[PDB]
């Protein structure tokens, strides 16, 4: 066992005390008065991670050896405690007082669960000395110069009657595997290494190789097969987005037709995000990481972001694959067309018509054509897309209707799946074109 959290530190004067400011009080009063407990864990995990990336960089940055850069948790029954302790970057007595912001987040939630926090922090700035910060969340802290105080920060809590839960090393573990399994520094519990995993959407998609694509479909989608299809989807304009989406090698089945985990800086969100993608997209597996997160308009807003770079990397496909993309659009592309019959906006509908794929008279039986290169094909005065409806190519190649327009050069789009009629029904027009039906 590995623990470094014990009692070394000692305070050899008087505290200073200090007024929390008004509007520190005010949100202290609406923590009081006011639940889903046991995230104050993950909050101050990812404080703990960012405190020791900030020291990593730093150092590294110089010519510096690292020392050793953890993660501690410790639980104490007897004590109805618990306490979080790292060897990051610390802070200086200047910011334990110059206290949403990071700092913020962390004390809100602390204060959800404690009767009283007891905080050391001391900076790895060289000469830097610990101190010790106080408050019972009234509206005093105290703080005093603090001897035996490790570089880094270590958060005691002194858990309230009704939060003793978060004293048992078992809840805690569950909480921990539950929200914060991808934090990127060791992370202990009770001297034991917490087993946690490679973030590999923070990676650069350069980076990531197929086998560790792989390994993270088959955990995200809880799969045995390997995905056909994979998107590393990293900007940070409009929106700040780490995510990585999969196609599953087999077809879609009965589960599939009745999703993706949503994370904020590797701290989980939700394990199944209700409305992250559009429904029709909910064959897709992976993972959603976005800074921005608190249904929303934020949502709403990522939704339509991933659905047009979902829908360009799927065009982007069937350039670089045609046939690898003609089995895609066989086996999923009744999601496709589910997609255009649901949608409200008629920009959203032709952006998925962008996706399918038909048969058409002017080409070779059994070769598929876009909606966009039977628009590049059609002639002078001719103003509309004609299809046809057809079990199969000979049914189609011998309607009467379409036997007569051969005869002027018209192309018509052959469609065999049962769906296709609905489908261009409710599409109604593409690219200002209206869609016609050779027969009615
Ligand atoms: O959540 C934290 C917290 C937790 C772990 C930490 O390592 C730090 C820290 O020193 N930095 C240093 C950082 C430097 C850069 C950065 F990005 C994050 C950092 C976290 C802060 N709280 C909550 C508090 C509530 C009251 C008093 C406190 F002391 C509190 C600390
Ligand atoms: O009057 C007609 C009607 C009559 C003759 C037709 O050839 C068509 C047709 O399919 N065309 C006519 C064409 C003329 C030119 C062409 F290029 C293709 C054509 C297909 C439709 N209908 C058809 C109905 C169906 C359901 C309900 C109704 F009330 C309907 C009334």
């Amino acid at each position: 066992l590995h623990s470094i959290i014990s009692s070394t530190e000692s305070v050899q004067g008087s505290t200073s005390k200090h007024e929390f400011q008004a509007e520190t009080k005010k949100l202290l009063d609406i923590v009081a008065r006011s639940s889903e407990k046991e995230v104050f864990i993950r909050e101050l995990i990812s404080n703990a991670s960012d405190a020791l990336e900030k020291l990593r960089h730093k150092l590294v940055s110089d010519g510096q050896a690292l020392p050793e850069m953890e993660i501690h948790l410790q639980t104490n029954a007897e004590k109805g405690t618990i306490t979080i302790q790292d060897t990051g970057i610390g802070m200086t007595q200047e910011e334990l007082v110059s206290n949403i912001g990071q700092f913020g987040v962390g004390f809100y939630s602390a204060f959800m669960v404690a009767d009283r926090v007891e905080v050391y922090s001391r900076s790895a700035a060289p000469g830097s000395l610990g101190y010790q910060w106080l408050s019972d969340g009234s509206g005093v802290f105290e703080i005093a110069e603090a001897s035996g105080v490790r570089t880094g920060t270590k958060i005691i809590i002194h858990l309230k009657s009704d939060c003793k839960e978060f004293s048992s090393e078992a809840r805690v573990r569950d909480v921990v595997t539950k929200y914060s399994n991808f934090v990127s520094f060791p992370l202990y519990l009770n001297g034991r290494r917490m087993n946690t995993l490679q973030a590999i959407w923070m990676m650069d998609p350069k980076d990531v190789r197929e086998w560790q694509h792989e390994e993270f479909y088959r955990y995200v989608a809880q799969a045995h097969d390997k995905p056909r299809y994979t998107l590393h989807y990293k900007t940070d304009a409009p929106l700040n987005i780490r995510s990585i989406f999969y196609v599953p090698d087999m077809k879609p089945s009965m589960f599939d037709v009745s999703s993706v985990a949503l994370y904020s800086r590797k701290v989980l969100i939700q394990t199944k995000a209700t409305d992250i993608l559009p429904k029709w997209l909910r064959f897709i597996r992976g993972v959603v990481d976005s800074e921005d997160i608190p249904e929303s308009a934020l949502i709403r807003k990522l939704r339509d972001v991933l659905q047009q770079r979902l829908i360009k990397f799927f065009i982007d496909q069937s350039k670089k694959d045609a046939e690898k993309y003609a089995k895609f659009f066989e086996d999923y592309g009744l999601f496709m067309r589910e997609g255009i019959v649901t949608a409200t906006e008629q920009e959203v509908k032709e952006d998925i018509a962008k996706l399918l794929r038909y048969e058409s008279s002017a080409l070779p039986s059994g070769q598929l054509t876009s909606l966009s290169e039977y628009a590049s094909r059609m002639r002078a005065g001719t103003r509309n897309i004609y299809y046809l409806c057809a079990p199969n190519r000979h049914l189609a190649e011998h309607s009467p209707y379409y036997e007569a327009m051969k005869k002027k050069d018209t192309e018509v789009l052959f469609c065999f799946e049962q769906f296709d009629e609905l489908t261009l029904l409710h599409l109604r027009e593409f690219d200002k074109k209206k869609l016609i039906s050779v027969e009615t």
